[PDB]
């Protein structure tokens, strides 16, 4: 990976660590950008729910995961799962059980740094993942996307800055999260992220990641192209909210 700092550092050096495991995969991958372009043609507002039960940002909530991704399963397009144990409190059996309890397209979200996490996608039962540009070397985010699509999977690739966007282009991503939030320091920026959201080109599906809690945001965004919305603490503190989200 990167040579990064404080708790990025530490979650990459244990994500290096991170025990694979073993399971025969039940149901085909289901394509989550697909169905966010299916909706898109639908004009149905394409809301991926994120399952967290803690964050860096100080979220810290318990909540049953299948009754949260049962109710999800109605409305939203797809489910992002954090799998990160030490600083998200998620865990592989977290998403082995969501995974089979819905028929939607789930999302394996950590920090990937290594081929046998896409393996735990996978085995697990994950349609898809997320790989962060800012925490791989551009060798490895290409070989690791080669890698998730040799599943027939598509990753969401994750850009925060112009950097990151150039790599992600260069690398070919036909599938990016566009997150106003820099995970090193927590600090939220939308005029970025609207100015990255900008330079992306219209065959790319977009999805815009962080801080987003209601409807004219969202309404903004999708005018300027966006075609998915990630959407973590405002559900997992409300669920029910994605309703008029989607109104
Ligand atoms: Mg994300």
């Amino acid at each position: 990976p990167r040579y990064l700092k404080g708790w990025l550092e530490d979650v990459v050096q244990l994500s290096l660590r991170r025990p694979s495991v073993r399971a025969s995969r039940q149901r085909p991958i289901i394509s989550l950008n697909e169905r966010i372009l299916e909706f898109n043609k639908r004009n149905i507002t394409a809301i991926i729910a994120e399952y967290k039960r803690k964050s860096p940002s100080g979220l810290d909530v318990e909540r049953d995961p299948i009754e949260y991704a049962k109710f999800m399963e109605r409305y939203a397009v797809g489910l992002s799962i954090l799998t990160e144990e030490k600083y998200f409190n998620g865990s592989y059996e977290t998403l082995r059980k969501i995974a089979s309890s819905v028929s939607i397209p789930i999302l394996m979200a950590d920090f990937i740094v290594k081929e046998s996490q896409i393996d735990d996608a996978y085995n697990l039962g994950a349609d898809t993942v997320a790989l962060i540009v800012k925490i791989l070397t551009e060798r490895e985010l290409e070989s690791l996307l080669e890698y998730a699509r040799s599943y027939g999977m598509e990753p969401l690739i994750e850009i925060n800055d112009e950097n990151d966007l150039d790599i992600a282009l260069r690398i070919g991503a036909r599938f990016i999260g566009i997150t106003s939030r820099d995970e090193e320091t927590l600090e939220i920026n939308k005029e970025n992220q609207r100015k990255l959201i900008s330079m992306i080109p219209s065959n790319v599906v977009k999805v815009a990641e962080s801080g987003i809690s209601e409807r004219n945001e969202i309404e903004e965004l999708r005018k300027l192209g966006v075609n998915a919305f990630l959407i973590g603490s405002s559900l997992m503190r409300n669920p029910e909210k994605i309703k008029e989200l989607i109104e």
